[PDB]
């Protein structure tokens, strides 16, 4: 198995000084990814972020992390739907930064229909990115964690992995996120001698990812969220740092719902 | 909008499948979940279509046993659930041969034999393609038929591996795929809320032959973890399949039923 | 040491309750889960004991319908599940009158009508005492009998309120009690692993008369939240009670079955 | 009308409890969840009220340590959570002494030592009274205060016993009580949606001294069932208490966090 933190103080437990964190899908301006990276940078991590289509957005984010926190930071192209791209990512980050201590598997894409209206290829694309893309990052980084004897993998899942969203149909997305949640549990057991694995399941977060949804659908959502509002990505940074850091050295195979209370109903 | 309650008051009338057609994928083995679901449905009066992949002879013998024992019409079809074209063809053939499909039991599946670090990417892909995308292919192929008819019941064989992580054998690709299958039933129950019910059954360790690739000493460790202290038998699951497939469950949709001898209570 | 699989192969033999005795608490109303469970079990050939608290007459009417319709031995007993002495007396009287108890359906229950801040401490205690401790009283009372006989099946009526928080009415005491009932079934399934099975059924909104104190605008809002779009009917639940009480489920223990028209899928 | 997101952008500012007051029940022991939660909150700048039942001297030493180590105001109170009057008096006294309560950590609890057949009804009532109703008593007492102020965070120490049945020791009363606490957090998260967050933490086996009565050879069977292969330490949980108590979790409500070395993954 794995050992308890040697730190007594919580600020020592939360510190990421001397550690390297990778955040996939942190190229946008206010997503879960850039906020997780900001939290880790604030705790002193060196941070590697990835992009797929938004190179300029990721380069801007890296310059912001450098300006605000003075950390070692860098952006990488990664298509998580390709295992070869995830393998190269881990190879390049280990080369450039020396090691990877925590890996935040955060990249994902949305669905826009149920299974009968959607084509088989539309199902394949969402499963390839959201489910197999997360498996590709886990396998690629897990080989590194096994050689080092330590590591933390944090998977961004979704409350859609627990419930079926309404009124928009998106079963392919719901199913892939469900697989991600159980992947965290199953890898926590597989990797029990060398690494922790946990998942965070956000509710409706105002990141821009849902901008393709009509306005009037989004006001229905609000009546279903007990808190009555969308979340903000900066309300999730504490959870990412919690799982990536030594504040959670007995936490493995857990899922943390962050959803304004949506799943309580 | 929505679905209606059974008209039947008697439970025996509710459970009857006389006049109805049931498809069971992966029912070619002699003592698997598939043939026992098919037996239970045929006993209630269903016409039954079963599928095989590699066990063509076992499927023909099962069909003959179903017909002679229960007096029903049955037929076996070759189907590779990992191919949508094969699943679409199955639904078309059964609807042509039998006239309709009232219940579909998505039961075909294959096992994993390693965790993700020891396994290749292709070994992962194979298990997900069969167990997760194969269930999706069958769900989509038959759901177009259910939507046209305005009724239907889809029953998915998941696994307790979709809830917990097996020990000591590593099989994460199988665990993840089955977990996807469980939530697929919940999400499709909501998607199809106007015309069909969808539910899953999550068996524990069932003595079907599927686990024969695992040493017997590892199977002795499983028994100490099962509160009932034994493997199940496929004949102990037939009532759940018939429950979901019939009118005994017209308000049950999006449910999962663990049949694991208590394994998940610890 | 653990429990054994059913001897029967055919589903109708597994489902039969000929020669067995079923107790259903709280089956005094004309269309509740309780009387429909008793009808399902009686249809399968069981002798049936039902209980009442305030509705002695309705329980008597039900015994007479059960006997006329199904030709079985039936009898009504007064029982206050909130009193352990009364549950102990129930099991003692039924065993004296019927010879034994094979299946026990712990179904009696009462609602709450506020959250914890608007409610008094007495209001909390009353709901917990009836719904949680009353289920415990029956389980303990009959469990001593199951342990002596080496066999048995306990079926607990929980609620989807044990999984989610109902909206817009506040009823946290009832939610909490029902969540305890659900986990009581998992925990007793493990505790009683050598001699009896325990499972729960979690109904959604069922048109039994129990929510007749709820206004109409509120009930129409519920329907928009139910994917099936309608209240359930108690006759749609009899199949689940019989499944768990009979030998159709000899590998099923520690399971919960949501019967909620899809409500908890969202 | 709902609750709002933190105004802070920096995580350190979000975690800060400067100017806030935290109550931690049952923090009188030397290495329990309570004193580590209290140390975590003191480290972030909170004023801290801790309670004791039997260990008055242990609580006073803890208060002297908190004030010496962290330079904060701290105070010990006697509280019997099984008595509503005591919990109501606790909130009144802390509000009078400190001015307000911003976060309340409902952590006091007691263990069970048998299953329901070996245990008496008294033994069941005692555990439920302390572990379920004691938590309700604190929730009700502080929630009246949270409602008045329009802000607050309630953190409930539940247990993985609220999710699974421990083996080999039988403790169904405790398991059931902890399952009530877990759902109580979800249900109050919704009831209190306009003014306060409610969340639970479910520890696995933590080396606090609470399990010192368990035979040592039973404890090493536990370790074989924990993927991490060891007991936890209370200092590994202080991060989670501070997370829920502070502004680092202003969109997190109705959540449960398992901290169990992976025990429930199997
Ligand atoms: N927003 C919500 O309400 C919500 C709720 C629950 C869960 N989530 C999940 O949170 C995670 C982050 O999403 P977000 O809301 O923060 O919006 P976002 O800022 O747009 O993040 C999406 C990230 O995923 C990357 N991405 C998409 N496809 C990729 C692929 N094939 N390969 C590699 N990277 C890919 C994107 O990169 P590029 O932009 O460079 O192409 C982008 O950086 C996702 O997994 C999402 O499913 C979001
Ligand atoms: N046995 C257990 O302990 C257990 C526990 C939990 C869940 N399950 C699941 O229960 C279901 C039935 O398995 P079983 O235990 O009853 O053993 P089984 O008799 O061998 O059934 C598996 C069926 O799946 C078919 N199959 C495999 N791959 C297929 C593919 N690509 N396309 C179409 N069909 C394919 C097989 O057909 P052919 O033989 O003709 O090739 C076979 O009939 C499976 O989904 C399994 O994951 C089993
Ligand atoms: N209807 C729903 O929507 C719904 C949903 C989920 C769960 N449930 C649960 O289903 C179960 C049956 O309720 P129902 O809907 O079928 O309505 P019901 O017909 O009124 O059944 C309630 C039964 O419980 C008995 N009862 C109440 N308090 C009792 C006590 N202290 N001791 C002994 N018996 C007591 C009642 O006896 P008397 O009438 O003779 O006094 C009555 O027969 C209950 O546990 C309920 O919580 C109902
Ligand atoms: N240790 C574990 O493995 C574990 C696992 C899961 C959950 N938990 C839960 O964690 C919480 C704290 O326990 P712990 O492990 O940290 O051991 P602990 O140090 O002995 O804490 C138990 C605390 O609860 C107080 N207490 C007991 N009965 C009380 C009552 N009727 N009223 C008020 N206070 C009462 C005790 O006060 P006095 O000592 O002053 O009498 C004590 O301070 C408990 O709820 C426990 O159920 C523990
Ligand atoms: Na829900
Ligand atoms: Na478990």
């Amino acid at each position: 198995g794995q050992q308890a933190t040697k730190h007594e103080s919580l600020l020592d437990q939360l510190s990421l000084k001397g550690k390297v964190v990778v955040v996939t899908g942190a190229s946008g301006p206010k997503g879960m990814g850039i906020e997780a990276a900001r939290g880790c940078a604030e705790m002193g991590a060196a941070v590697a972020i990835t992009y797929a289509s938004r190179a300029q957005g990721a380069e801007e984010n890296v310059k912001e992390l450098e300006k605000t926190y003075g950390i070692k930071a860098k952006a990488y192209k990664c298509q998580v739907d390709s295992y070869e791209s995830c393998e190269k990512l881990v190879k390049d980050v280990v080369a450039d930064f020396g090691q990877i201590d925590a890996f935040i598997a955060n990249a994902g894409a949305t669905a826009d229909s149920g299974i009968l209206d959607g084509s088989v290829e539309a199902w394949n694309h969402v499963v390839q990115v959201d489910l197999n893309g997360t498996f590709h990052c886990a396998k690629a980084v897990g080989h590194h964690f096994k050689e080092r004897g330590t590591g933390s993998l944090v998977i961004t899942a979704s409350m859609s992995g627990h419930i079926a969203n309404f009124p928009q149909e998106q079963t392919s997305y719901n199913v892939a996120k469900a697989g991600c949640i159980h992947m965290a549990r199953s890898l926590a057991n597989e990797w029990r001698d060398f690494a922790r694995v946990n998942s965070i399941s956000p509710g409706y977060i105002d990141t821009g990812l849902s901008d393709f949804v009509p306005k009037e659908t989004q006001q229905l959502w609000h009546s279903m969220i007990p808190m009555g509002r969308d979340g903000l990505a900066k309300e999730l940074k504490g959870a990412y740092v919690y799982f990536a850091s030594d504040a959670s050295t007995y936490t493995t195979g857990a899922d943390l719902l962050i959803d304004g209370g949506y799943t309580t109903r």
